[PDB]
């Protein structure tokens, strides 16, 4: 038996899955492409012709899913949307992540990408959860991306209206709805900010592996409505971990307006190359070498910067650059500036530097700036909140984001 | 009235363009979404049942055509992809272009890349023209991109075959057509290289703002098969056109092996930024500084700098900078890695320089760089060329295309 609705056909033997609302997703034919078929019964009919209408808008950007075509029955509304390989669900609870590579970051940027298209849209999606984050096929050559579904709960704002209230009842998936959604009183009407939070957790979701920033599954919403936020699974002292606590803290906040951006989160240094981070630090150090020390720039990238370089970083450095950098007088212990002005000339005369220093240092430019990356683990979060004092500038637009 | 053939609908009123072989292009709408339908007679049913399919297999690209629905009548068969708002011949044609910056490289930049996609997915185009490249409808954000379009004649190469024999005649438009595709004393059958000489007759098409490098209309296809390509519209000693001389000349090589593959193309200085340039030329130089002088490197950047360096540089650039450089004797003017050095030297202490050198040499980092290729146009594509004997290394890898 072979059920064949106008250019959608699929056979009823193959369920893909079970969906809310009584809807049914088999697996089918469109054009003879491979497509996905989502059965949606009249008392949703409605729901699903705002869902595509949301989905014909946006599906062009490459992490949206692909919506193809729908097809009536004297019974039932057919959904043809793409055919996907995974969720990211079973992509974090099923795959050997010491075998994959970087591409955990990469489906979080990807994922990110459709988030910011979306917002460009004055669309929010509401229910941004690791189910409904799905992985493509493997393409021709081998490669897989993410995408964003569910559109059934989206909602576009009305134009020249940037919130909206909560006449739709409160839609999402209990442990990933943001409190404002869910708290008895209304201090502010939501906004695109209830889509970064839902981000935020799926960030520590994927770089934990399995686990959520406010606990388990039965007490998560009563801990997001408590603000009971415990991201153990990130060491302090690490530096990879250190930008990501800052990232997925900032992306979890109570107050929806201290919530970044997507466009934001795009430009955070927890999806920069170690290239690109050495690169930070050398513009960082060219923009305030004649800054003085009553400069609003100086004077922030020194606040509590005796934690960051830990007391004195002369003391924490490697024996071989220790004496190197006594031949001569020009770099206080306690200058976050004069740590990264250091880093700016070892790096400059690195080839006409004694071989003992560096090997040290590695070779440039990863192994080079690990070396003070992993000695001090807080130095790039805390200089890169500080030079957010020249975000407009040109030097700085490829790490911050200011239209 | 309208025409409704399943899900796809348009009024026969509105006509878009006529093609060959009778197919007619109405302006219509599937699902909601404005399409481009193409009415196919019978006698070209099977070209479409190629075209089709091959579109499903790359439309995916965001600069290859969307390609959505196909439905047959008793008579017709009728295919429905995105709709476009015009093509680059409209588009150079009717065009300030004194407005438009940018965009003319950035579209040359996107029908470039996709036609990448395509080669890589072992297909070749066949009739790439002007006509062929389509620009998108406005964004929702005022934006537009190149696709390529009208895949009834491409060709897609048997598995493990990377050549295709003559046996289809020639597909193409008189004036576009490579030179292999025609002759019969040719031994070697054509390859994607057949692509690469119609687009770069299409990069200079928008270059020159209409013009090609073979002519007039008529004695076109006449002049490629002899060899005769003038590009005029280039000047033989301006910084711009050199580059664009380069990158054109090797595109519609009368040798097929000596253009330049798809992805080559992206990556040539034809498409680099103002700042990019520059560190090309301080990567460069880096490179070389503890190079041997008998070493094979130096040897190839000085095999014709005389003619680069205009003899002694330091009698071709501003006073201001020669006095600042008439102290330093170890510049000679004969060497064009020691001009390459100058400017890494100059860019570096560019801040404590005195003012009268600041100002003759310009805002960093783009004015700066200018100085030097406005009075030295043959210095970016003599390095660049010469340079290519460390293409392998990952310093370069931003600069060269390897694998
Ligand atoms: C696109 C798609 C949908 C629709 C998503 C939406 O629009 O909400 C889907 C639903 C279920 Br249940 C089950 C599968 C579904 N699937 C897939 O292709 C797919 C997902 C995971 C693994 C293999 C294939
Ligand atoms: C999508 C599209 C097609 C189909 C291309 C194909 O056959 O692949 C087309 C054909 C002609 Br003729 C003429 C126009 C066509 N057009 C356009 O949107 C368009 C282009 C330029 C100016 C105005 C509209």
């Amino acid at each position: 038996s072979v059920v064949i609705v106008g250019k959608i056909s699929f056979c009823p033997k193959d369920v893909l899955g079970h969906g809310a609302e009584g809807t049914i997703v088999y697996r089918g034919m469109f054009d003879n492409r491979d497509v996905a078929v989502k059965r949606i019964l009249p008392e949703c009919f409605s729901f699903a012709d705002r869902e595509v209408q949301l989905l014909r808008e946006s599906d062009e950007h490459p992490n949206v899913i692909r919506y193809f075509c729908t097809e009536k029955d004297r019974q039932f509304q057919y959904i043809a949307i793409e055919l996907c390989a995974a969720t990211l669900q079973e992509y974090v609870e099923q795959k050997d992540f010491a075998h994959l590579g970087l591409e955990p970051i990469t489906l979080l940027q990807q994922t990110t990408s459709g988030l910011a298209h979306l917002h460009s849209l004055n669309i929010v999606h509401r229910d941004l959860k690791p189910h409904n984050i799905l992985i493509s096929m493997p393409n021709a050559h081998g490669k897989i991306k993410a995408m964003i579904s569910d559109f059934g709960l989206c909602k576009k704002l009305a134009v020249g209206r940037h919130s909206f209230s909560r006449r739709s009842g409160v839609p999402g998936t209990e442990g990933w709805i943001a409190p404002e959604m869910l708290s008895e009183d209304c201090k502010e009407n939501p906004t695109y900010t209830v889509d970064i939070f839902s981000a935020g957790c799926v960030f520590y979701y994927v770089i934990s592996e399995g686990s959520h920033p406010f606990g388990k599954s039965l007490q998560r919403q009563a801990n997001i409505l408590l603000g009971a936020c415990s991201l153990d699974c990130l060491h302090p002292e690490k530096h990879e971990d250190v930008i990501a606590r800052e990232l997925i803290e900032k992306m979890i906040a109570m107050d929806p307006q201290k919530r970044p951006s997507a466009k934001h989160v795009l430009k955070h240094p927890f999806f920069w190359s170690l290239e690109k981070q050495l690169q930070f630090f050398q513009d960082v150090s060219d923009r305030i070498e004649k800054e003085s020390l009553d400069g609003p720039i100086v004077k922030q990238l020194e606040r509590g910067g005796r934690a960051v370089v830990k007391m004195d970083w002369r003391e924490n450095i490697t024996v071989p650059l220790q004496t190197d950098l006594r031949k001569f007088r020009t770099y206080k212990g306690g200058s976050v500036r004069d740590l990264l002005r250091a880093m700016r000339n070892k790096k400059h005369h690195y080839r006409e530097l004694p071989a003992e220093v560096r090997e040290t240092l590695g070779s440039l430019p990863d192994d080079f700036v690990c070396y003070f990356t992993s000695r001090f683990p807080h130095l790039l979060a805390h200089t890169y909140r500080a030079m957010e004092l020249c975000s407009h500038e040109r030097l700085f637009q490829p790490y911050y984001f200011h239209e």
